[PDB]
Formats: structure tokens, C-alpha cells, sequence
């Protein structure tokens, strides 16, 4: 037995940024077919291809018991109504819990079980959400500054992407009359 | 099946305390044993029986997959020389790793694996420790001020204390001088 070595990395929590770490980035063309209005998702693209949000990941080799850490910086925007949000995934292992942390800005977070059954989550700094076992989870961007938060998970869990970018959320986050309202997804699969 | 809800709880990050936790508290006297200087453990605990560290745990059942989290609050201190510290441990279930994030004070992690080789990771607010599998930690207040941190680790990791209790750590973290110091343990048997 050889034994990892332990260690200790700086977070920004005004950035975000985790040095040393692999980034990821979504841009906004890298969500085709996730918001609900195409044109007005066509008309960003073009004009701004804006950055969604990025990812700064510490990760294990996938083995039991062990953890992951990432922060996601999640950037304001709306695609016409809808505000800026992350793909949103199940956990290849479904049997998987998940711990986040928000560190900045004002945001929350959308969950699913797999019938489609929907919870809302608002986020503050400080607060802590637990995704339990079988939830399917996306975060969302309400406010005017970047979000950002700090996901602990299983290092074993995985991304099922695949269901979400298919049928999506059974909810949506929306601005309507100045007002953030969670409401049905029109074009929900089922 | 019968879900688990998902949920938010507020963190206050000047202070660990999180709304409706399990509060546990650790005083002086509950670690005989653990300190270099016993006369001088004896004396403190006559005189103050000071607190030395408060943890707000968030607990789910013992299940492979589920996560828990804690802050604890570490108190400023000394027993003779010898900073304040968590009493430490060994997981249960030793191949499982655990992430813990600074918040507030200064403070770091002495680590150990089962052989009893050691390293110290120093702590501010915004490092991340990974504590990989295998390694007994234990976190100490190098400063004057509460060292807050939160903590996220597997529902079934558990805790080893007898281990610690009885062999204790192979470094002692002291003020000498006024220089905070890492050094070997003299009762530590090796
Ligand atoms: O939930 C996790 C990991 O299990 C987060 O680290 C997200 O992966 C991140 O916020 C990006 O979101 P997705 O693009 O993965 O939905
Ligand atoms: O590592 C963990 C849990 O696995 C921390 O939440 C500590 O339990 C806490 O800092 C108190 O310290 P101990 O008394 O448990 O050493
Ligand atoms: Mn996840
Ligand atoms: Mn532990």
C-alpha cells in the first residue's frame, strides 16, 4: 500500500478559480436544445456566444468512497425568459448523494426525481443544499452577478447527462413581470 | 419508493453555526490523555474546563453513497505549549476520504496513515483539504482567533477514535519562542 498524498488548495471565493484544477467551459452554443425559446437562443449565439459557466474540477480516479470537488462560476443571462442555467444531470451511479455550497451571488437550485417530480432550492452564500440519492439537479443563475458554488461529491458518481438533454426539467426558471417564477416546462416530456 | 426531500440549510461563515444541526460540544476534560503536558491539562481543566471545540453536524443514515457534513469551531488555546486541536481520528471504514473547507482563523491538518507517518497542511479561509483514504486527521488552532471550517464526508465512513486515544499522533504542533512549530510527539512509541 502506497497512501495519496494529502493536500490543500486555495479557492477564491469572490472567483472562484481553483489553481491547478481542470476548467471547463460552456458557452451558449454548447447548449443547443436546452432552453425553450430556439430563436432567442440562435440570436445570442450569433451575437455573443456568451460564456454559461465554467467549471474548475478536482478530480479522483473513480473509486468507492472517495471524493470530488469542483466550483462552477455560473454567469448571469437569461435566453429570453429563462435564466442562465447548468446542463443538469443525473449521476451515473443514481445511488449517489451530493453536498453544495454557495460562496457568491443569489441563484438555486432545480431538482428532479426520475418521474419528474420537481423541488426548488434557493441559494444565498452560506447556503448548503444536499442532493440526495436519485435527484437529478441543475443550478440557476436569478441574479445580476456571477453565481458561484462548491459541489463535493462521490468520486464514483458520474454524469448521465443523456435523459436531461432529452426531455429536460418538468420546470423551468423564468423571469415574468419582473418576477422569478418556477413553472411548468412547456415542452416537458411527459 | 419513498424519496429523500431534498434541502437547504444556512452556514453563517463568521460564526459555523448551522440552523438546526446537531450540536455537539467538547470541553477540556473530555480529552484526558491526548495532551503532551498533563499538569499542565490538570491545572486548566481546575481552573477554566474551557471549551475547546463545538462541531454542527448534518448527518444521514449510515449508507454507502450518502454524504455528511459538519462545521466545527475550534477554540483559541494552549495546553502548556501544545495548540488546541480535535481529539482526531481514523475512519471507520478507512477507505473513505473526506474534503473539509476553511472559513474563518488560521489553523491547519495534521495527518497520519497507520504506520504513523505524518504531514501538516496548513489552513485559511478558502483551502480545501483533501484527506485521502486511509489517514487519520486531526485540525488545530495555530492562532488567536476561532478556526472555523466545514467538513463533507461519506454517511458510512464512521469514526476510529480509540486508535488516537490510545497512541495519539507522531508530530505535536507548539508555540515556542513565539514560533508555531510542527515537531515529533516524545510520547509517541515508534
Ligand atoms: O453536480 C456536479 C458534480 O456532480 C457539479 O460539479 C456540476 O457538474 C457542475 O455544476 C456543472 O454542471 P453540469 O454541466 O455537470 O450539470
Ligand atoms: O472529520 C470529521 C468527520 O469525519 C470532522 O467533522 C470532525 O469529526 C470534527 O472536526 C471534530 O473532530 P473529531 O473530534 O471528530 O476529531
Ligand atoms: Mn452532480
Ligand atoms: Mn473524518
Amino acid at each position: 500500500m502506497m497512501y495519496k498524498e494529502p493536500f490543500g488548495v486555495k479557492v477564491d471565493f469572490e472567483t472562484g478559480i481553483i489553481e491547478g484544477a481542470k476548467k471547463s467551459v460552456r458557452r451558449l452554443s454548447d447548449m443547443e436544445g436546452y432552453f425553450v425559446d430556439e430563436r432567442a437562443w440562435k440570436e445570442l449565439v450569433e451575437k455573443e456566444d456568451p460564456v454559461v459557466y465554467e467549471v474548475y474540477a478536482v478530480e479522483q480516479e473513480e473509486k468507492e468512497g472517495d471524493l470530488n470537488f469542483a466550483t462552477t462560476v455560473l454567469y448571469p443571462g437569461k435566453v429570453g425568459k429563462e435564466f442562465f442555467f447548468t446542463k443538469g444531470h443525473f449521476h451515473a451511479k443514481l445511488d449517489r448523494a451530493e453536498v453544495y455550497v454557495a460562496l457568491k451571488g443569489k441563484g438555486g437550485m432545480l431538482l428532479q426525481t426520475p418521474e419528474g417530480d420537481a423541488k426548488w432550492i434557493s441559494m444565498e452564500p452560506g447556503t448548503v443544499v444536499y442532493v440526495p440519492v436519485y435527484w437529478a439537479h441543475r443550478t440557476v443563475n436569478i441574479g445580476d452577478e456571477p453565481f458561484i458554488f462548491l459541489a463535493i461529491y462521490p468520486a464514483d458518481a458520474g454524469h448521465d447527462y443523456g435523459t436531461i438533454a432529452e426531455k429536460g426539467f418538468s420546470k423551468i426558471v423564468i423571469e415574468e413581470n419582473g418576477e422569478v417564477k418556477v413553472v411548468d416546462n412547456p415542452r416537458w416530456k411527459k
